[PDB]
C-alpha cells in the first residue's frame, strides 16, 4: 500500500554500456525488489539521456540522424537492463515526446515563478584547459596574450543563454540540508555539497544556441535546453508530468535517486532548486555510489561469471558509496566461497540427505535444542538488520547479515553430524534436517532481491509456493513437515 519510487540516473548512449552503468542498475534493482518484497508499492525507473552536441556529432560521423543514432545505441542499454534481470517498471528516453512535453512544462513553471531570464554566458575561457576563469585569475603577459592561472591562454567568449536564478536558492538549499540530514548521502557527499552551497551560488546557464538536437526553449526556439533541465526532468516525465491527475503522479516525490558521485551537485543543488521553483516537493534522498576499477564489458562479465555471481560480487565486496575494485581472482574466489560453497553446497548436502533418507519429504521436527533455536533466531534477526541497512542504502551490510546466517548454518550443520544420527536417532536427524531447510527457506526469501533467479531456484527446491515468498513469510510461513521436495540440483556451480 505504501508507495516507494526509486530511480537511476539516465545513461548517455554515445557509446557502449560499461560496468559503471551495470553496477548502478544492479544496485538500484536490488533496492527496488527489496521494497516490493517488504510490502511496498514500488515504481522503479531507469533510462537514457539522448540530446546534445556529442550525440549530434556521432550521428554525422555515421551518416544518420541523431534520433536514429539514439534509437540504435539506446537499444544496447535496454539489452543490458534485460541481461541484468532489471525489474524497472518503465524506461525513459529523453527523445520521447512525453519528455519534450514535461521539460517544456517545468521550464514554463520556472518562468512563471520569476526564475528564468535571457542574458549572456560570458567569460575568460582557455581552450587548452577547457575552463572559464574570473578576470582576477588572469594576467596579460610579455607577448600581449592574456593567460589564466594554469599558464595557458584565455580569451573572452560570449554566447546568448537563458539562465535559472540559482543564486536565489542558496538559503533555501542550506535550510533543506539542515532539516533533512539524509537528503544527500553518504556523509562525505553531504559535506562537499554544503560547503559548495555555503561558498555562494551563481545563476546557471540552461540553454544553448549552438545545435538543434535538444528540446526547444518555449518562446525562443533558436535556443535548446542544455543538459540540466532536460536530463533531470526525466524523473517526473515518467510519472506523467505535467498531468498531476495521472495515477503514477502519486509516486512523486522520489524516495531515492541513485547516482554516481560525479553528478552529486546536479541532483543535490540544481534539481531541488528547479523543483522548488516549479512548486513541487523534493526527493527524500539522493544517494551517490562510487566507481569501480579493473585492478571491461558487462555482457562479457555476465557470460563469464554468471549474472547472480556478478550481482552478488558487486553488492557484497564494495561498501555502497565507496570506490572499489574487481578482478578475475577476487570474483572467482568470493563467489566460489560464499555462493557455490557456503550457500549452494549447504542446500545440496542437506536436501540430498532429505531425498535419500527422508523419502524426499520435509521431516517432521521434534523439540528444538538450544543450537536449533539460536540459528533459527539468527535467521529472523537478519531480516531486521537487512531492513535497517537497506533504509541507508547499505547493500553490503544487508548481504553481510544474510551471509553470516549461511556461514553459521554451515557450522551448525557440520556440528550436528546428522549423517551419524541416521543410525542412532533418526527422529533427531529429521529435526536437524528440518532446521537446516527452514533456515535455507528464510535465507532464500531474503536474498531474492540480490540474486533473483538463483533465490527462486533455491525456493523451488524447497517447494515454497509462489505466493509465500514475501518478507512477511519469513516469520509467518515455515516449512511444513511431510511436504514433498523435488530432487535437488546445485544452485551455484563452482567456477
Ligand atoms: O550533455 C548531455 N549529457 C552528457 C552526459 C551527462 N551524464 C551525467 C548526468 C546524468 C543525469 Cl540523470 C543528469 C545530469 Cl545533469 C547529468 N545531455 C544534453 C541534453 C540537452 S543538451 C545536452
Amino acid at each position: 500500500r505504501e508507495k516507494y519510487y526509486i530511480t537511476t540516473a539516465i545513461a548517455y548512449p554515445n557509446g557502449k554500456p560499461h560496468i559503471g552503468h551495470a553496477y548502478e542498475l544492479i544496485a538500484t534493482d536490488a533496492m527496488a525488489r527489496f521494497q516490493r518484497l517488504n510490502g511496498m508499492d514500488v515504481y522503479f525507473l531507469t533510462g537514457t539521456d539522448e540530446h546534445g552536441i556529442k550525440m549530434l556529432q556521432s550521428a554525422r560521423k555515421e551518416g544518420i540522424t541523431p534520433r536514429d543514432l539514439a534509437d540504435r545505441n539506446t537499444s544496447a542499454f535496454r539489452r543490458m537492463a534485460e541481461v541484468l534481470n532489471s525489474s524497472n517498471d518503465d524506461y525513459i528516453r529523453t527523445s520521447e515526446e512525453r519528455h519534450y512535453k514535461a521539460s517544456q512544462a517545468i521550464w514554463q513553471a520556472m518562468v512563471a515563478n520569476g526564475d528564468i531570464y535571457k542574458g549572456g554566458y560570458a567569460g575568460w575561457y582557455s581552450v587548452r584547459d577547457e575552463a572559464y576563469y574570473g578576470e582576477e585569475e588572469t594576467e596579460v603577459r610579455a607577448d600581449g596574450v592574456r593567460y589564466g592561472p594554469q599558464g595557458t591562454p584565455v580569451e573572452w567568449v560570449e554566447e546568448e543563454s537563458y539562465f535559472f536564478r540559482l543564486s536565489a536558492y542558496q538559503d533555501k538549499l542550506l535550510d533543506l540540508y539542515e532539516n533533512n540530514p539524509g537528503f544527500i548521502m553518504p556523509a562525505e557527499r553531504r559535506n562537499e555539497i554544503v560547503s559548495f552551497v555555503k561558498s555562494g551560488l551563481k545563476d546557471l546557464s540552461i540553454s544553448r544556441t549552438t545545435f538543434d538536437w535538444g528540446i526547444p526553449v518555449p518562446g525562443d526556439e533558436k535556443h535548446v535546453m542544455y543538459v540540466w533541465v532536460d536530463a533531470l526532468t526525466n524523473y517526473i516525465t515518467a510519472l506523467g508530468y505535467p498531468d498531476t491527475t495521472d495515477e503514477r503522479w502519486a509516486y512523486w516525490p522520489a524516495n531515492a535517486h541513485i547516482i554516481g558521485k560525479d553528478i552529486s551537485r546536479f541532483h543535490a543543488v540544481y534539481w531541488p532548486a528547479f523543483l522548488m521553483s516549479a512548486q513541487l516537493p523534493l526527493p527524500k534522498r539522493v544517494f551517490a555510489h562510487g566507481f569501480l576499477f579493473n585492478r571491461i564489458d558487462p555482457f562479457e562479465l555476465v557470460e563469464r561469471y554468471g549474472l547472480d555471481q556478478l550481482r552478488y560480487f558487486l553488492m557484497r565486496e564494495v561498501p555502497f558509496g565507496q570506490d572499489g575494485s574487481y578482478s578475475h581472482e577476487a570474483i572467482v574466489n568470493r563467489t566460489n566461497a560464499d555462493l557455490a560453497n557456503d550457500l549452494g553446497n549447504l542446500a545440496q548436502r542437506s536436501l540430498s540427505m532429505i531425498a535419500k533418507n527422508c523419502e524426499g519429504k520435509v521431516p517432521q521436527p521434534g523439540a528444538f535444542s538450544e543450537a536449533d533455536k539460536a540459528i533459527l533466531d539468527q535467521a529472523d534477526a537478519a531480516l531486521e538488520t537487512a531492513r535497517k541497512a537497506m533504509d541507508d542504502q547499505a547493500l553490503h551490510l544487508a548481504l553481510g547479515a544474510i551471509f553470516a546466517v549461511v556461514a553459521e548454518a554451515n557450522r551448525y550443520f557440520a556440528g550436528q553430524e546428522p549423517w551419524a544420527l541416521r543410525k542412532t536417532d533418526p527422529a533427531r536427524m529429521g529435526t536437524v534436517l528440518y532446521v537446516t531447510a527452514e533456515v535455507l527457506r528464510r535465507v532464500g526469501i531474503m536474498v531474492q532481491p540480490f540474486i533473483p533467479q538463483s533465490a527462486e531456484k533455491l525456493l523451488d527446491i524447497l517447494a515454497v509456493p509462489a505466493d509465500k515468498r514475501q518478507f512477511a513469510d519469513v516469520l509467518a510461513s515455515p516449512l511444513a513437515g511431510g511436504t514433498d521436495l523435488p530432487a535437488p540440483q546445485p544452485v551455484f556451480p563452482r567456477y
